[PDB]
């Protein structure tokens, strides 16, 4: 299995989500960002494979969900089975990474992407091991009720630059945001 990371788009008051949505209005190009990042896989024969909690997937609308060419992975202790359309559930971060090493997955999962929300990324965020952070800042304060944790900087460092990543401010439905990448290695 390749890579762990957490993919988000957070506003400055760090909020990423509101009465079960997003706290801004729809920003297609950032949405088509989350999509080329999780789907595109490095390596010949796999996917990607995202993990999410209940309230992620239920967020995605339902045309779009599974995530398409990736593998949808549900976090619940409640449900019984996959949620219509998931591909896999498990009871607990350590659980899904621990599946990944199964017969029926060690193959197939080239990078891991945490989706959210905010307990899922903050047990990642925590994780001892290499693990990176793609965050958007959408630069301005949106009304949330759902929000990121805290990224300890000692630990999470700033990448200069990162291949296939725009380094410039973006701006759609006038609102500016940029793309970051964060990487630890404890
Ligand atoms: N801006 C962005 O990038 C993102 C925004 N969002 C927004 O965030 C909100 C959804 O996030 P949030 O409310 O944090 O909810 P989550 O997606 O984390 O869902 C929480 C539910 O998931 C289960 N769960 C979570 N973590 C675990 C775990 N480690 N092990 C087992 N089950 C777990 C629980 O289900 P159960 O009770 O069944 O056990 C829990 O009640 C929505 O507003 C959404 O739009 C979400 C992702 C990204
Ligand atoms: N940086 C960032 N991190 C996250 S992490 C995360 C986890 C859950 C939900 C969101 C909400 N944003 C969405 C929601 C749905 C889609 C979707 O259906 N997408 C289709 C293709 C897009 C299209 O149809 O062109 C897909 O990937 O194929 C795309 C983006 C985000 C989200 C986010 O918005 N931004």
């Amino acid at each position: 299995v390749g890579s762990l990371n957490c993919i988000v788009a957070v506003s400055q008051n760090m909020g990423i989500g509101k009465n079960g949505d997003l706290p801004w209005p729809p920003l297609r190009n950032e949405f088509r960002y989350f999509q080329r990042m999780t789907t595109t896989s490095s390596v010949e024969g796999k996917q990607n494979l995202v993990i999410m909690g209940k309230k992620t997937w239920f967020s995605i609308p339902e045309k779009n969900r599974p995530l398409k060419g990736r593998i949808n992975l549900v976090l619940s202790r409640e449900l019984k089975e996959p949620p219509q359309g998931a591909h896999f559930l498990s009871r607990s971060l350590d659980d899904a990474l621990k599946l990944t090493e199964q017969p029926e997955l060690a193959n197939k999962v080239d990078m891991v992407w945490i989706v959210g929300g905010s307990s899922v990324y903050k047990e990642a965020m925590n994780h001892p091991g290499h693990l990176k952070l793609f965050v958007t800042r959408i630069m301005q304060d949106f009304e949330s009720d759902t929000f990121f944790p805290e990224i300890d900087l000692e630990k999470y460092k700033l990448l200069p630059e990162y291949p296939g990543v725009l380094s410039d401010v973006q701006e759609e439905k006038g609102i500016k945001y940029k793309f970051e990448v964060y990487e630890k290695n404890d």
